[PDB]
């Protein structure tokens, strides 16, 4: 069973204006969840300090892309903090954002939606170049579980029993556009990165699936 939530007012219409935009540098989408992955990770990093065994459940700390072609999905992960059930529903939809309205101001004043990561809701790029997103967490503190939306009025929250155990972190698993496929060619990605997240304390793990010769 999964529970249904509705998102503040401005935050479905942050998404909405989002997803229907012209706007032709979309790739700072993975700029931004590169962003938010890093600082998840210092987050369970600083954490750490005063408690080591945090890190145990997941040693490594890492973001790694994984493209799945076949379902026209780009997933993000970190090994970062990651999010209770309590978290995603409050990080990601029901608590009002300081910078939504006032980002939309901004864009409608002429702004380049690259500042959208100014104004703390650089997470919601992602619908630049995906019409749907699953979010999938696993906190020391709690259960796996599994956020999802389509830019509607509402998202959901569920259980995670369907998808790969996550030691410890965050999953973000995008599905593209079908316009918006070259995110999944190694080549693209690669250029995104090396241009937009040069600074980055984090290894960023690439993975590819190539058929034997
Ligand atoms: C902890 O943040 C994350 O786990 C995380 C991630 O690993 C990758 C991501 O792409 C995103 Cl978007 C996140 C969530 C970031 C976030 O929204 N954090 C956050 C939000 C809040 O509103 C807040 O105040 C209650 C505190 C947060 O940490």
């Amino acid at each position: 069973a999964s529970e249904t939530f509705e998102f503040q007012a401005e935050i479905t219409q942050l998404m909405s204006l989002i997803i229907n935009t012209v706007y032709s540098n979309k790739e700072i989408f993975l700029r931004e969840l590169i962003s938010n992955a890093s600082d998840a990770l210092d987050k369970i990093r600083y954490k750490s300090l005063s408690d080591p065994k945090q890190l145990e459940t997941e040693p490594d700390l890492f973001i790694r892309i994984t493209p799945k072609p076949e379902q026209k999905v780009l997933e993000i992960r970190d090994s970062g903090i990651g999010m209770t059930k309590a978290e995603l529903i409050n990080n990601l939809g029901t608590i009002a954002k300081s910078g939504t309205k006032a980002f939309m101001e901004a864009l409608s004043a002429g702004a380049d939606v690259s500042m959208i990561g100014q104004f703390g809701v650089g997470f919601y790029s992602l619908f630049l170049v995906a019409d749907r997103v699953q979010v999938i967490s696993k906190s020391n503190d709690d259960e796996q579980y599994i956020w999802e939306s389509n830019a509607g009025g509402s998202f959901t929250v569920t259980l995670d029993e369907v998808n790969e155990r996550i030691g410890r972190g965050t999953i973000l698993r995008l599905f593209l556009k079908d316009d918006q496929l070259e995110y999944l060619e190694e080549k693209r990605i690669k250029e995104v990165i090396k241009r937009h997240s040069e600074f980055v304390a984090y290894p960023i793990q690439l993975v590819v699936t190539k058929e034997v010769e």
